[PDB]
């Protein structure tokens, strides 16, 4: 099956009152494999109110229920979105008009994202203060998530980061007034029973290295992309920009290579006698290592020639930034470090200096 198709106008979630749909479909608001996000006019109850509408797919449809047990349970401790996520109205299943059947999920009326403040601003530099201000709102966020309700997002990233349109000013530029919403929750789990997973989670360029090593990960692949994203909002540029394991965790070693320890250390050898997806993801990152060490840029073999450069020009962190912000350069200290057991936890990371 495919995702729903829609013309503005035509209306989501047809009622007894509203045969023709409740949610009056307004504008587009984004989209993905996922689906397909419209802000829509609620006819029963005539707010703004943003659908999620997600594709016909039990690999999307079984992700889309569980972001609708989560905002559930985070909706019912925190119904005024104190700590910043993304608030959940309600949920239906929709009959496309071609056969289909489609979750939908409804939301607050949501503003543009972080990815795409910082598009507009030509992906100019955002200003410390305003990165501040995300940044405390965001780890409110992660903390309400990892020590309240012993849930792991794995996928932080600026396009899961929305601003209130309160907040947003017709000159489409934030003040460090903003608020901020934390978003998509499907690719979210629950490690209060199984707290460390081995599959691959994360979007490539907010990965952490114990996803691809296959050392287990948890509540700490979250804190990474975070201070991935600081980074991010600090510059206006993507940190790690590659796409093949072994450059990505040179990228990483060239980074940090200044931050004493901070060295990539290949996972223990697996059981060959294992089929697990623990072992499977450990042989194959084990390939990426000679002899201990991190196989770049021998490993990449002309194209270790465009590795070399592109490794080359990769900064190192405190190069980044500039010595008035030596704060912030602490703070993410604390979250871009390879090992995932000396990361703070969130509740620690508020309580950093940057913040006060
Ligand atoms: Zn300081």
């Amino acid at each position: 099956e495919f995702h729903v198709q829609y013309s503005v106008g035509e209306g989501l979630g047809p009622t007894a009152d509203f045969p023709n749909g409740r949610y009056q479909i307004l504008a587009p608001l984004g989209s993905g494999t996922f689906g397909k996000v419209v802000s829509c006019w609620d006819r029963v109850t005539e707010q703004l109110v943003a659908v999620k509408v997600i594709r016909a797919v039990r690999k999307y449809a079984e992700a889309a229920r569980m972001e609708i047990d989560i905002l559930l349970e985070l909706g019912r401790k925190d119904p005024t979105s104190r700590f910043h996520c993304v608030r959940m109205l309600s949920y239906f299943t929709h009959v496309s008009q071609q056969g289909n059947a489609h979750v939908c999920l409804v939301f607050e009326h949501l503003g543009p994202s972080l990815f795409d403040v910082l598009m507009r601003n030509h992906f100019r530099p955002l200003p410390v203060p305003i990165l501040r201000a995300v940044a405390r709102q965001l780890l409110e966020a992660i903390t309400f998530l990892h020590e309240h309700n012993q849930i792991v997002h794995t996928d932080i990233k600026p396009e899961n980061v929305l601003i209130v349109p309160s907040s947003y000013y017709p000159n489409r530029q934030i003040t460090e007034h903003v608020q901020v919403r934390l978003i998509d929750f499907g690719s979210a789990s629950r490690l209060d029973k199984v707290s460390v997973r081995h599959a691959i989670v994360s979007t490539r360029h907010y990965r952490a290295p114990e996803i691809i090593l296959g050392t287990g990960w948890s509540f700490a692949c979250d804190i990474w992309s975070f201070g991935a994203l600081l980074v991010e909002c600090y510059t206006g540029q993507t940190l790690f920009q590659s796409h093949d394991d072994l450059e990505h965790l040179q990228l990483m070693q060239k980074l940090l290579q200044h931050e004493n320890g901070e060295v990539i250390v290949p996972p223990p050898r697996p059981s060959p006698s294992s089929t697990s997806m623990g072992s499977q993801r450990r042989r194959e990152a084990l390939k990426l290592f000679r002899d201990g060490r991190l196989n770049w840029p021998e490993g990449i073999d002309l194209a270790r020639q465009k590795s070399i450069r592109r490794v080359a020009r990769m900064p190192e962190l405190h190069s980044i930034f500039r010595p008035e912000h030596a704060c912030l350069l602490h703070l993410i200290r604390c979250c871009l470090t390879i090992d995932p057991l000396k990361r703070w936890r969130p509740s620690e990371l508020l309580r950093h200096p940057f913040f006060m």
